């Protein structure tokens, strides 16, 4: 083979559904086309998988259109089958899958789940990984058993008591009340009452199984992207102001910015992230830097913010993504070798 | 009867302990509630069907699949496909694959992509099980006791980390442990910094990631819980040689629940624990996919509290089954939202 084949997978059964397509368009559109024959593997709403291996085809339609016109084919997997694992419902080559699903599946672990299974090498976080950014209540708990600030927080499950929680919060610490593991406003609710709180983890209940309470913390939203493996490297910061407005030029101390920029590596590392992450942080105005959530699947489009700070760091889209999936094979690479090592010692 | 397939065997060192322990379900489960099939995946990663459970019961699945009777398969995005197109029901799902690939996440991603009822610990609480750093960080985080531990990654300078580990713990005699694997070999006694720089450099072979703890004296003490939001202990058993104080049991079992709660389990764990002579007890593992075999510790302790076989896998299935209903209410109503 003359190039690398690039299976880039989105949609998925999530409600960013709609922003892992445009996601995936771009990086489509953006994969050097000199170095990747790249495929598109469409997870319609109710599962279903298709390959689209025309990617101009996935740039100028709909993968719903593309699934009606009958272009995207229905596909399954074919386990053992390393070089080979997308078969029609004819085998498909992938050697190195994107995983481009946001949100529930995609970056939750169970699509990485799949691809350790498949043997395939994948760009981003591991299943490990994944599943600890993925909650956020357990992100900061790594976070913080390792030293690294972030805005605080109180887990609840659905069994605990809900009465003197406000109360003790407000004494500790407006709250918000957020499921753990969903993005959606949906399931992000402001509070300032006791019976606003107690109606809110009513409410976020009925979307997740487990809840965390937030303070609500006055600063900026200040963010970084981070792209390695072991030496991970960070971004220039960028800010994001909720009505979103982004950019990537946010006027911040020369020693903000550097907290930023090794906070967001250190955590990265602390979460055991491969590939790359979009740190999410709060900078009060005292200028107090804390880690709010680490995105292991954070948005790819044209204007999402891990890509723009990227290329406002001099390091231009089509650049990362091959710096991605080339990390993502050094770490399949890697992996495969310490799982070989250890089997034959292991059986010795 | 539910359609029931039990997965065992994996690309992982505990494949035959796997198979055993499917056996031993196999064999239990309740004929009169079940349609059993097996799901055997090689160690090369390829899926086999056998739809005969008394054929996995007689034979080996390797010569199944020489015979024939363990068909290929995929899977169907019924979710099992056979590579005459016919498919295959499943009600739930069984993972019964030790280690790699079975307790860490990754069988449970596929099964959560399926959207297929399962027993036991979901992505999330099986990654956090499975490295057992990451296990004892979020334990002592929530103020679980926990064997100290001191984890190493292949860029961390060794010099002079020895001496310190010796300071903290005030032993000179520890281990040096792969984070992620069960086998014998990646887990080394040191006792000298020798062996220590030796033993770092080998386990680092085998894994990307080492924590160092320090040799604890006592007794290696279980306990198997079982539930979902409610979970039960048993009593502990105790490992020397297996067998299945009344303040220190307490201390075992609610600590085991509590455990259990703090790394969001489901199903099933086994609790591995050190009590110290001073009756100190301290964690040192969970377990989501303990050994299932005819004399593995988890089914053990059940019966010897007086929960027989068949019908820990009643409630298994039961638990999973349930959890599965209340994962998809929630999905569901979050997506209208």
């Amino acid at each position: 083979a003359e190039k690398l084949h690039i299976s880039v997978l989105c949609g998925g059964q999530s409600t960013e559904h709609e922003i892992s397509i445009q996601s995936a368009k771009n990086i489509v559109n953006t994969l050097d086309a000199a170095k990747y024959l790249i495929s598109v593997i469409f997870i319609d709403h109710v599962g279903r998988w298709y390959l689209i291996d025309q990617p101009e085809m996935f740039l100028a339609h709909s993968p719903d259109h593309l699934v009606k016109e009958g272009s995207a084919r229905p596909i399954t997997i074919a386990f053992g089958d390393a070089a080979k694992p997308w078969q029609s419902l004819r085998r498909y080559s992938a050697d190195c899958v994107f995983p481009m699903v946001h949100g529930t599946q995609g970056e939750d672990g169970a699509l990485q789940g799949l691809l350790e299974l498949l043997n395939l090498p994948y760009v981003g976080a591991n299943v490990q990984s994944s599943a600890v950014c993925m909650e956020k209540d357990l992100t900061k708990t790594v976070l913080r058993a390792g030293g690294i600030p972030v805005v605080d927080w109180h887990t609840l499950s659905p069994r605990d008591a809900t009465e003197g929680v406000y109360q003790r919060l407000l004494d500790r610490w407006e709250l918000f009340v957020k499921a753990v593991s969903l993005g959606s406003s949906v399931a992000t609710l402001p509070v300032k009452t006791e019976t606003e709180f107690t109606k809110a983890v009513k409410e976020v209940f009925r979307y997740d199984d487990r809840l965390m309470v937030e303070p609500r913390i006055r600063g900026r939203e200040i963010e970084c992207a981070v792209l390695g493996n072991g030496a991970p490297k960070a971004s220039l910061p960028g800010e994001i102001i909720p009505h979103a407005t982004t950019t990537t030029s946010v006027d911040l101390s020369e020693s903000v910015t550097k907290q930023i920029q090794q906070i967001a590596i250190d955590a990265f590392k602390m979460v055991h992230c491969s590939g790359m992450a979009r740190v999410d942080f709060f900078v009060t105005p005292n200028n107090k830097v804390l880690v709010n959530e680490i995105n292991t699947i954070p948005g790819f489009t044209n204007i999402s913010m891990y890509p723009k700070m990227w290329e406002a760091s001099g390091l231009p889209c089509p650049n990362l993504l091959d710096q991605l999936i080339e990390l993502a094979i050094d770490r399949h690479q890697e992996q495969q070798k310490l799982i070989r090592c250890y089997e034959v010692k292991a059986r010795s």
